[PDB]
């Protein structure tokens, strides 16, 4: 279902054919300078490779930010054409609309084999559906403008190669939109399918998931899901001291309960036995008396428990050597999830310890995942994001894929 | 299972009488230059100011949002208009106060007149009531994790009850839905009547239970559809999605109708599911076509087996498909609506989606439950104005269509019991 998909090292002759190429732009960008050019510098290696294929045009069409339908000087594309040429050693054509009868009509007599970048997509309401007015309320675009915008894209191009794996979890008209025969993966959207696809569909066992952050919340579904797959489990960081008051009753302190979780735990717990998938909550906690970098700690285990005016807020050393067996013994596994506030130096050894067993498990020749922002944040901050398997860039679809969504973006593609 | 109703609200709250009540409201509404272009939502609200105010209450502060200022102040969505309104609607003063939480707030909110209405400014002018925000330079800026916590234990400080009348947020798990961690914790009037309907239709319905969806795409309903075939007993697939699986199922020459590439791919299972849990499913038989997707363009009638001739797109259901509603709709219990069924903003192809209503309309009154999910299928109740005969028209985007997807709505867990 996720890892059958055309990609484009597959496409056989390509030569001399006009290729329109769905990219995530979403950068940082500071008064018209790019902050961080690691998305587009992820974009060349598909870029590169319909060059060098023979390929009339290449068309990129994408999205920057939240701009809702209307123009936005905020949210140009014209500052990440600036950077193409530096990095693909030649003029790139940047034009300030994305359909009409006038573009394709400056693609068509635009330099041979050359790149065309047109302006952000989610300047026409088309591409979402919705957007909001000049003043700040809702709208809706027509139906009858929506399909005149998907059929605008189509004529664009011979090939569509949709290289954005971060907003296939959207079903906007970029997605679903380009209506073309043969519709293909680029290199950073296959590499998101196999790997997802390769922890998903058939893994090999034991399969871990390390869960964490402050919410239970937010992340019912994404649990309720994994205990299907999932042979073993590690939840942590934050969401475990609401598993503990609700399971063992344990004194917590002014730790982060979540009590909007703590009435579905049970439920949880009931799923964890009956799928068979063995749990590992942590066993001990470092707690604070204050919320900040600078207070005075120790530790505590579950059955002393914390403090009155104290708060856990991050793994004890046993729970630490705890994941020693848990991650070393398995052959994959998803992560997403620190297991404390890593943001903070003294709170922070369970999350860096847990990534050097990850990274080490990878070593051993597993195969291992990151999930969503903040645990990818981690791995960037530590600069260890290729001894992981794959850390997947956009917590958007990755969070959607790993919650048992179907992602509009991933059908549309061909087979 | 079971956690939909059964939940606490205003309606049998004793001790009310002296305590400061926090509401948790929806104040989303359309403004043009201070001007507030249709205040439903705020009247709606009445009920339970009223009730609260009727019963003693010291202090009854307002926390809401309107539209998404991603965690900035920006003008163009400040609430100040809001209590200016609420004015009009209380015949009092209503206090508005620039911040939401700190000294200051609880301050002012304290030295007040001893029965008064108070309104706080935007919460998500706050970056940690979402979590997430936008900074000055339209980056993403994900909030610090202790600041929410001293956001959420501020908003805790600022009353002694709470009362949550803003379903439509419920799907979302921000810190005015989760982070009150106050010992009442109830339902507003409005949101007593949200989670009344929904429970009422998804956990002991009146069977036949009707389901009747409809739209542009069937890649994006996948998870409502599914959800839906496991409680539901009749399912009409109307508009837009109907061509794609007609095409897949009965091989359907479908014209330059819309078709769904990524939903295709879904249809079989779905059908799978449909007969595994032996759920009827209706599918329009004949069809209203168009030769361009305009109003007054040139139309005409065929069957599925006919099909579409090359170039023509189907906009709208036939006659025999509409004529075919009545025994589908008007013999069920209770009927959930979703989806128009046709292109309803071109009045030569609406005849569907209104012949529909009128049908929803009828079986209300022979007795049954109906409930719209809405958005576009609202705005053809607003349109027609038939809002009142229906059971329920929920006043909620995506919280009603995640509820109806299956998934748990952390507003409703976090009231008390």
């Amino acid at each position: 279902h996720l890892g059958n998909k055309l990609s484009i090292s597959d496409l056989k002759d390509i030569k001399n054919k006009k290729v329109l190429v769905r990219v995530d732009f979403n950068v940082p960008i500071e008064n018209g300078i790019i902050k961080d050019t690691n998305r587009i510098t992820a974009t060349l290696p598909t870029i590169n490779h319909l060059k060098k294929e023979g390929a009339s045009k290449i068309i990129l069409i994408s999205h920057c930010g939240r701009p809702d339908g209307l123009r936005n000087e905020k949210y140009t594309l014209k500052p990440v054409a600036e950077t193409l040429k530096g990095l693909l050693g030649e003029e790139v054509l940047f034009l300030n609309d994305c359909v009409g009868k006038e573009v394709e009509d400056k693609i068509n007599a635009a330099k041979e084999n050359s790149v065309i970048l047109l302006e952000n997509l989610r300047f026409h309401i088309e591409e979402e559906g919705k957007g909001v007015d000049a003043n700040g309320n809702k709208v809706k675009a027509n139906k009858e403008d929506v399909e005149k915008f998907q059929n605008d894209l189509t004529k664009l191009a011979d090939v569509f190669i949709n290289d954005a794996f971060g907003t296939a979890h959207r079903a906007h008209s970029s997605m679903v939109g380009v209506k073309l025969n043969v519709k293909a993966s680029g290199f950073l959207m296959k590499k998101e399918l196999e790997y997802f696809s390769k922890a998903l569909e058939n893994p090999q066992r034991p399969l871990l998931a390390i869960l964490g952050g402050a919410k239970v919340s937010d992340k019912i579904q994404l649990i309720k899901n994994l205990l299907d797959k999932v042979d073993r489990m590690i939840i942590g960081g934050g969401m475990a001291y609401t598993f503990k008051k609700v399971l063992n009753n344990m004194k917590i302190g002014t730790s982060l309960f979540d009590e909007a979780g703590s009435k579905i735990v049970g439920e949880i717990m009931e799923k964890a036995k009956a799928k068979n998938v063995q749990i590992f909550l942590p066993v001990d906690f470092k707690i604070a008396d204050n919320f900040d970098n600078n207070a005075n700690t120790k530790f505590v285990t579950d059955e002393e428990g914390i403090p009155d005016n104290w708060m856990g807020l991050d793994a004890g050393p046993k729970s630490i050597e705890n994941y020693k067996d848990v991650i070393l013994t398995s052959k994959t596994v998803i992560w997403n999830g620190p297991q404390g506030v890593f943001e903070m130096p003294n709170f922070a050894k369970g999350s860096i310890e847990c990534l050097n067993l990850v990274v080490e498990v990878t070593k051993k020749g597993a195969i291992t995942i990151v999930g969503g922002g903040d645990t990818a944040s981690l791995v960037e901050q530590q600069n260890k994001k290729n001894e992981i398997s794959h850390v997947s860039t956009g917590g958007g679809a990755s969070l959607e894929l790993l919650e048992g969504k179907e992602l509009p973006g991933v059908l549309a593609l061909s087979n």
